Formats: structure tokens, C-alpha cells, sequence
């Protein structure tokens, strides 16, 4: 629920939130006004949800797709980031090309016997596989891959002549990856791109060549199989290569993009003679939507110069040799609403009127879906564990969820608390300020959560905002992997409303290079609460930008989005997925819980495979920690915690009558609601079965304790309640999502919370 | 009623269109109003919910 | 099931070299064998509805709702299934121990 | 001699004998009397006595008999239970079925040498057993068998 | 083992095997009562015990 005040917006939340974006904590906030004025007309796709693997089967291959491939592992990869990953794979490659040996052994594990090409013969040898792993001797994968890509192009002159073998099937998966943002991010991309040839290349040419012989016929690939295989092959290598910065390649090409861009001149930079009209830059400077390269160039680092302009660069391939033209990572390419397209709003806050409370956020599934699965792996040798649908599990998760389905999918947080607001009255008015009011979205908090972060606490400093910074491999410097794309979550609803441009490079005090955005204006409503400045001027200036959507009227999204979610299982069967360990084991939870009554305990215990409870334990299900919901019932955690705060706090100083009796029903209202409806999650079943073990275990425990003449039990009496909500975190134990804590929280608050009864049920 | 209106949640003082739930400990609630009128008769103290 | 006679091996003078192809052949529609080889629901599942059911129609105290059914039975699997109560207790045994199925 | 009496055989014996049965330990003894009234008819077999093996000798095979063993073993399984046979055996089966290659060696320790399909010729090695061994190194009898079945297969 | 069966709540000190099995021995224990119940003398309903 991180947020901020317009006042304190940078007064505190001043680092999360892009007045800091750049340099300038510094003197002044940013802003004043000024030149060049533009919006960029540009991010790109649309990556959420469509969830999907492929298949890299066979060796024939595939020119350029597996790079891509590529990209998703690096995400996934333990190795950071991806420029080490196209580095760390030149490497491995380099040693193939090199050496013609290593494929003495490639060669008889095939044809390959002793002597050679073995002529008219046809040798039955080939697996799919079964070569592979007989590849997969020489270089453990470090992520192998090249391990199957290798492979695929030993398979792909190596099965054109009847030395085609194992029969392969692949799968590796769909992924959710951001905004997509850092100026490294295009650097990444380039050298995969890189690859995105450089390789395309090793798939590239290739040869339908001496067969072996033909001759009679076909016939002894003398090593020449073998030998084929390399001898142009790094030799490839040798006419393969790839050069210019990867960082380099662009970081000039984005100068000069922020040149053109710059009101505050370019100066000497200019568009230039064939420098530009180039009908790459054009709308390269056009593409400027994957703006603030330069905001995110200049910003972070302090410096880049062009260097190698050449003049008829950059150009020719000075800034036209581009990876952003294909596009590899679901850095996302496309028009320019979509990503607008989904977005989330709030109105509406009140009186004052517009500044009090407000979130923009959005639409979600729940798709009831999830899974079960088992890894059978079927040999060692690495780590893959083909597998399938071990259904009962996945289904009723699902089963239970649908009535999970009831509530709780966004707008249930956005209206209870926005509505929250009357109460509480009244139009202070603007002493609090505004607020951050606006932000609770599947975007992060889903990123390193579902990457173990755990960052949507993460913003926990981002809001706090000198930078966590506690380094690790995986470790803050992921709190930067957060970082770019939150920084997006504001601006790209300030980018699309209300395109208001220029504003300035904010001079400074240091440190001009360039260091420019727009200044982030459009109109205004007269009369204002609002932020730092004071501005009645149609709009404001802004340094904000998201107020103008603050001051930005409601709207509220169209935007559809709800996650999809994969079908790896019947895939599997036929073949091997990799999205794997991710998963985990993960067949949680199990929990034992007391009874209510006078001096005595009471207690009841759960045992997890129990509510399955089919008999008795099933040795290795595995289960994703799979996302999304976890996300949202965390909004849902904080509101209905943040507005009880709020209430509560009113009846504390206003204090005064009016106030107390209306949000204590209402608090009364909420309380009712959530101890019911827990009835209905908590209990609906698979869960009834927690509130019979609730009676079976307690009851024999009772007849088990021995005198029960004074048993009551489950008439009615919270008691009668106490089964609907231990049924209510069992329910809401064994989702992937809360946690636990969620529950005593919830318990505690339910509790108190009132519960009032009667009413069950 | 005002205490009613007042217990209209927790007034019109923002009305606008809004009551929505809780009426089962109004009964409880009507309870609420014993401190205008005594009601250990229940009675009315149950009875003054009804309407 | 299936199973084959078949390239044997080649016959093709004469039988003769199964390429891998006694080793193909073993998996190739074998486990494909196996991809045409599944299976499905409910071990738990697969009955414990039809047990549920069956106690309804037992059940004195109504199936209410639930009801000897249109082609749902007469079906000449479940009469005598209905017959097999004696493999008693299902529900008895069902019903008992744990506290639910639908 | 575990027992009961009539009073106490819920007084006591309560817990073995079925008023228990049910749920209900609960109020009053189950019983009073109602509604849909009938006896099923059956139960089925009778199992005890009735000792006796089988060979699963050879590959040409069984369709069915197999599994009816298998849950012999289950009973003397050390592994519990039967729905846990099945499952983990999907998972060796997966492991087969799936893949071509562990299928080089079995082919080598047959006509298994090196080229392909050696024609005509017939080649002096197959046994019972011998092979069936040779199958015994891919995984180990978890409750082999699927040493043996396969091996029929 | 039927000594808590007898006794009655049941053994429950489980292990992979264990009572788990006092499990296995009691649904066929129940049974010996049941069936010569069974055979002898059809009469029946009765009614599920409410509870």
C-alpha cells in the first residue's frame, strides 16, 4: 500500500516517484518550464499473461527463435543478466567451432565406428534426445540449451542425408517479464540479437553437401559428417563474429536521440544530412515512447558520447544495425494505448474534492485453474522430470477457488476503501494533501514475489527510497529489477492523457549532459489542493507526473486483463517441460487447531493430505506457488486494513458524535461481511471437510477426553463460528496464497471483527 | 430516528445513496436505542426494531 | 494392448534388421503406445460420486433432488449396482470417516 | 477375547462395534426407526485359503492378470498403498515410454551391436532373465517387476 | 490390536506402518460382525441418523 502525499509526494515517496527520477534531489523541483516539446508515440507490447512454450525438437532448427528462448531462461536465469548470458555462451560455442575432436567421439556415437563414411549403409543409431545427452558430455550446461541448440544444429545438417535420428519434442515456458525499461535492457537485447544472427548464423548457411560421398552412395561423411560440421562451422564462426557495443551499440544511439529530443539544444547535435531522414531514426526518434532512455540513461549512470558517429553514422549502421527492430524480449512491441490500454483507475475522492483518498490499478482473473503435476524425471543427467495431470489436486483447487472467484478480485479493495472515504468526512481540506491514493497492481508486486522477492514489501524502502541496496547476486540489485518497471507504473497513464511536452532537461545544478523530460502538463480543474506548486493554469506543470491523473479524472479502465495460465501437462505427456524447479515441492499446509470451551484445550489437528484427505499421502505432487492471487488478496490485506485504520481513527477525534456510530456498523457492516463470506470461502467445501475434522477430531477428543454430557457443540455460538473461520484460513491455507499471516491478521480483526453473529448460516 | 438516521450509517451527513447491509443486529441494534428507552420489557426494546 | 507384427525386421530379406527399429518399434507408438495409453479420472473421484449416489437411492430420507434417474439409471450397470449395496457401507464407510463427497 | 457387554458393548466396546460406527458416539444410540428399507445383496468373494502363484514367464505377455499381481504385491507392499502403486508407477512408465535412447543399450544386449538390422542372421543372445537383467540397470525395482513386465513387453 | 479397538479411540500412534494399520485390521473387524448380521435376517429401515 505504498503511496505518498502531494506535499510530502516527494516530501516522502520522493524517491519511488520520479522528481527524483533524475539527478535532481537537488535544488528546485524539477519542472519550471521550457523547449523542445514532444511525447515519443512509443513503448511497445503487450507481454502479460499470454502464458506457452515451445518446442526446439528438432536439429534442422530454427534460424533466430531460440535466442528468445534464450532471453526467457535469462529471465528465469540464475545468471545475471543477459549480456553475461550471450558473453558466457560465445564461450561454449567458441569451444565447439574450435574443436574438430570433441567430435571424434560425436562422430562414432553416430556413424561413427571406426573408419570412414561407411558408404550405402544406414547405421541404426540416432536419439533425440539420444545423441543429445551423448553431447551433453563435453560442457555441463551452465545452462545447457546448448546442450539441445547445439544439438538441433548437429542435428540440422546432420539428418538432411539419411543421418536424421531421435524424433525430439520440447517445452519450456510462457513468462511474465516487464514494461520493458533499463537503457542495459536494450544492450541485452542487442547482443541477443547478436545472437538473434551470430548464431542465426551458426543455423545460418548450413549445407545439403557431399552426402557423404554420393559416390555411392551416401555414404562416408569421412570425419565430413564431423568434419562438415565445424569446418565452416566456427568457421561459421569465422564468418560469423557480430562486433559493436552491446552497451556501446546503442548507448550513442540514444544520445543522440535525447539530442533531438532535447528543447534545450542539441546544440552542434543537430538532425543530420543523411544522418537522419535515415527511415530507421525517424521514428526511432519516433520510438522515442521507449522514452527516458536518456531519463534512464541520464539519470542512473552520468555519461555516454557518441564516438564512433562515424558522420554517415549513426546511421548507417550507425544507429540503424538495431535490436529494438526485432524485437526479441518481451520488453513488449506494439501501438500505443495498449499498454495504456489496461490500466486502473480511481475517481473520485470527494468534497475537497479531489484530494483524499483514489487508486488506479485494474481488471484481473480469476480463472480458477491451477495444477498438479508430478516430476518423473526419467533420467538423471540433468534435471528435466517430463510430466503430466495428476488432476485431482489441480481441478478442485480450482473447484474451491471459483467461489474464491466471489471476491476479492480487485475492485472489491478499490470500492470498499475509495467509498471508505465518506467516511470518512470531512474536507480537511487539504492539509493531508492528496495522496499516492492510487497504486496496488498485479504488475511487481506479481515480479519478484513470484521471483521470491517478495518486493511488493520491497517498495517498503522504494517508498522509503534511498535505495535498499544491500547487494547480492540476487539481491537488491533486483530491488533495481523492480525499480524501472515501478517507475513505469506512474508514467505510462501520465503517458497516455495527456501528451503536454516540454518543460527542459532540468539543468540543474550540476550537471548538464543531457538530462531531459517533458514537463508534464495538459489542463487543470480551477481550484487546487494540489502538490508543491500552485497552478491554476489549465493544468499542472508537472512534475508528477500521475496527479494530473490524480487531478486526472476517474475514468477507470476499460482494460480486460486477467492473467491466462498454461496447459504444460498434456504437453508434457507427449514431452519435457523446463519451467521447473520454480514449483517447489510444494504440498503445503497443515495445521492443527483448538477448540473453544472453559479450561480445557480442545485442540484439532489437520493433516494436509486430508482435505484431500484421499488416502493417505501422495509422495510427490508438486505445485507452482503459482502467483497472481497471491498479489491480489494482498491488496486486499493492507485495505481492509488501511481503511479500518482510518475509521477507527475518526471515532477517535471527531470525535464527537456523528462520526463513531455510522463507521462502527460499518465497521459493523465489514466485520459482518467478512466473518459470513469467510463462512462461505472458509466453508462451501473442499473446506466442510476442515469443519467435520474440526468435529471428528475434537469430538473424539471429547470422547477421547472422556465426559461429554456437557458437549455442545456446533449448534450456534462462534464456536458455531470458530468452524467457519478455522475452515476459513484452511481454505485459505492450502492456496499458494496468504501465508498465515493472513489469517490470525484476518482472525484477529474478524474476531474482534465482531463477530456479532447471529446470523449463520 | 436521528440516532436511526444517525444509525443510517452513521448518517445522511454524507447522505447520498449508501446504506447497504447490517440489519439483524439493528434487531441487536435497536438494542442500540435501550439508552433513549429503558427496556428490560423487551418488548419495544425488541418490538421498536421491527418497523 | 496392441502390440505388433510388423517390420520383421526388415522382410526385406529376410528378418533382418529391426533399425533400431525392434527398439523403435517397442516404444514408438509404445509409450506413443502410452499417448494413446492415458486413463483419467477419478480413482477417489471415479466412484465416490457413484457411491454418494448410491446412498442416495438407499437412503429412506431422501435423495430428494437427487432420484433414481431418466437414462441416469435402468442403467444397466447401476441397478445391479444399486443391487451391489451389499458391498455395503460404502456410504456407512464413506460417510463415517471422512465427512463429504459430490 | 476382546469383547463387550450388551449395556456396555456401547458402554464399552462402544468404540469397535458400529453405534460408533457413524459419527455418532453423538446423542442417542442411532436407531429410533424410519424410512427406505432394504438389504443389498452383496458382497462378494470368498478370498481366504485359496493359497498358489503365478509365472508371468514370458513377454508374448498378459493383458491384465499383471496389475491383479501387482496388488498382491501392494499387500505385502511395504509401500502404501495401492493407489500409491499405480501412481509411481505411471512415473517408471513414463520414464520408458518416453524415452528412445535407454533403448541403445537394450538394443545393443539383442541383436544389439553396432549398424543396423543385421538382415537374416540371428544372433545367439536372449535370456530369461537374461535380458531380463540386462533391463534390471535403467531403474531400480522400486518393486521392479516392471523389472519383469517390461521385460514381457 | 483390537485392545484400544476394544478400548476404542482409537490407537492413532501411526507410522508408515502403524495403527495406520490398526486401520487395516478395523474396516474388516467392523465386518465380522456385520455379515452374519447380514445373512440372517433382512430387515431393514431405519433411516440415516439424522445426527
Amino acid at each position: 500500500g505504498f503511496n505518498l502525499k502531494v506535499k510530502d509526494l516527494n516530501g516522502s515517496a520522493r524517491g519511488l516517484t520520479q522528481a527524483f527520477a533524475i539527478g535532481e534531489l537537488k535544488n528546485q523541483l524539477s519542472v519550471g518550464a521550457l523547449q523542445l516539446p514532444l511525447q515519443f508515440t512509443r513503448t511497445f507490447s503487450a507481454s502479460m499473461t499470454s502464458e506457452l512454450l515451445w518446442e526446439v525438437g528438432k536439429g534442422n532448427i530454427d534460424p533466430v527463435m531460440y535466442a528468445r528462448l534464450f532471453f526467457q531462461y535469462a529471465q528465469a536465469g540464475g545468471a545475471l543478466s543477459v549480456d553475461e548470458l550471450v558473453n558466457q555462451f560465445t564461450e561454449y560455442h567458441q569451444s565447439t567451432a574450435c574443436n574438430p575432436e570433441i567430435w571424434r567421439k560425436l562422430t562414432a556415437y553416430i556413424t561413427g565406428s571406426s573408419n570412414r563414411a561407411i558408404k550405402a549403409d544406414a547405421v541404426g543409431k540416432v536419439p533425440p534426445t539420444a545423441i543429445l545427452e551423448q553431447l551433453r558430455t563435453l560442457a555441463p550446461s551452465e545452462h545447457e540449451l546448448f546442450h539441445h541448440i547445439t544439438t538441433d544444429f548437429v542435428c540440422h545438417v546432420l539428418s538432411p542425408l539419411g543421418f536424421i535420428l531421435p524424433d525430439a519434442a520440447y517445452v519450456y515456458r510462457v513468462g511474465r517479464t516487464a514494461t520493458y525499461p533499463n537503457f542495459y535492457a536494450l544492450v541485452d537485447c542487442v547482443r541477443a540479437s547478436d545472437l538473434r544472427r551470430m548464431l542465426t548464423a551458426l543455423s545460418s548457411v548450413d549445407s545439403k553437401m557431399l552426402q557423404a560421398t554420393f559416390k555411392a552412395k551416401g555414404a562416408l561423411a569421412p570425419a565430413l559428417i564431423s568434419q562438415h560440421l565445424a569446418n565452416a562451422a566456427t568457421t561459421a564462426f569465422e564468418r560469423s563474429r557480430g562486433n559493436f557495443d552491446a552497451n556501446a551499440v546503442v548507448s550513442s544511439v540514444l544520445t543522440i536521440l535525447g539530442r533531438l529530443w532535447s528543447p534545450s539544444t542539441p546544440k552542434e547535435l543537430d538532425p543530420s544530412a543523411r544522418l537522419r531522414n535515415t527511415n530507421g531514426i525517424d521514428q526511432l526518434r519516433s520510438n522515442l515512447a521507449l522514452f527516458i532512455a536518456y531519463q534512464d540513461m541520464v539519470k542512473q549512470r552520468g555519461r555516454a558520447e557518441v564516438i564512433f558517429s562515424d558522420e554517415e553514422l549513426s546511421s548507417t549502421i550507425i544507429p540503424w544495425f538495431i535490436e529494438a527492430m526485432s524485437e526479441v524480449s518481451p520488453f513488449k512491441l506494439r501501438p500505443i494505448n495498449e499498454t495504456t490500454s489496461y490500466i486502473g483507475q480511481t475517481s473520485a475522492i470527494d468534497h475537497m474534492g479531489q484530494p483524499s483518498h483514489v487508486v488506479v490499478y485494474e481488471d484481473w482473473q480469476f480463472a480458477k485453474e491451477i495444477t498438479a503435476f508430478t516430476p518423473v524425471k526419467l533420467a538423471n543427467n540433468s534435471n528435466q522430470r517430463f510430466l503430466d495431470v495428476e488432476p485431482g489436486i489441480s481441478d478442485r483447487m480450482s473447484a474451491t477457488l471459483a467461489p474464491i472467484g466471489n471476491t476479492f478480485a480487485v475492485s472489491a479493495f478499490v470500492k470498499n476503501r475509495t467509498a471508505v472515504y465518506e467516511a470518512v468526512s470531512q474536507r480537511g481540506t487539504v492539509n493531508s494533501n492528496g495522496a499516492e491514493m492510487t497504486l496496488g497492481f498485479p504488475s511487481v508486486v506479481e515480479r519478484d514475489y513470484a521471483l521470491d522477492r517478495d518486493p511488493m514489501v520491497a517498495i517498503a524502502a522504494l517508498r522509503t527510497g534511498i535505495v535498499d541496496e544491500s547487494l547480492e547476486a540476487r539481491a537488491s540489485n533486483d530491488l533495481k529489477r523492480s525499480m524501472f518497471n515501478y517507475y513505469a507504473a506512474v508514467m505510462h497513464y501520465a503517458v497516455a492523457h495527456n501528451p503536454e511536452v516540454v518543460v527542459s532537461e532540468h539543468q540543474g545544478v550540476a550537471a548538464e549532459q543531457g538530462s531531459l523530460y517533458l514537463v508534464w502538463n495538459v489542463r487543470t480543474e480551477l481550484r487546487i489542493p494540489v502538490g508543491y506548486n500552485a497552478i491554476e493554469g489549465g493544468s499542472i506543470r508537472t512534475p508528477e507526473p500521475l496527479e494530473a491523473i490524480a487531478y486526472n479524472k476517474p475514468i477507470q479502465p476499460s482494460e480486460v486483463l486477467q492473467a491466462k495460465v498454461l496447459d504444460l501437462a498434456n504437453h508434457t505427456t507427449s514431452i519435457h517441460i523446463w519451467p521447473w524447479h520454480e514449483a517447489s515441492t510444494e504440498f503445503a499446509y497443515e495445521d492443527a487447531y483448538s477448540v473453544t470451551i472453559r479450561n480445557k484445550r480442545y485442540t484439532a489437528e489437520v493433516k494436509e493430505f486430508e482435505l484431500l484427505g484421499l488416502g493417505q499421502r501422495r509422495e510427490r505432487v508438486r505445485i507452482l506457488k503459482p502467483t497472481v492471487a497471491h498479489a491480489i488478496i494482498q491488496m486486499w490485506y493492507s485495505w481492509f486494513v488501511e481503511d479500518d485504520r482510518t475509521l477507527a481513527a475518526a471515532r477517535r477525534t471527531s470525535r464527537d458524535d456523528a462520526e463513531k456510530l455510522a463507521i462502527d456498523g460499518r465497521r459493523m457492516q465489514n466485520a459482518v461481511t467478512l466473518l459470513r463470506k469467510i463462512e462461505m470461502i472458509g466453508t462451501t467445501g473442499i473446506g466442510a471437510s476442515a469443519v467435520h475434522l474440526a468435529q471428528s477430531r475434537i469430538v473424539d477428543q471429547m470422547a477421547g477426553r472422556g465426559l461429554i454430557d456437557d458437549s455442545s457443540d456446533l449448534h450456534v455460538g462462534i464456536n458455531r463460528h470458530r468452524i467457519r473461520i478455522w475452515a476459513g484460513l484452511a481454505v485459505l491455507q492450502m492456496m499458494g496464497l496468504l501465508s498465515r499471516s493472513e489469517a490470525e491478521a484476518l482472525t484477529k480483526v474478524l474476531g474482534d471483527s465482531n463477530a456479532l453473529g447471529m446470523v449463520v448460516a
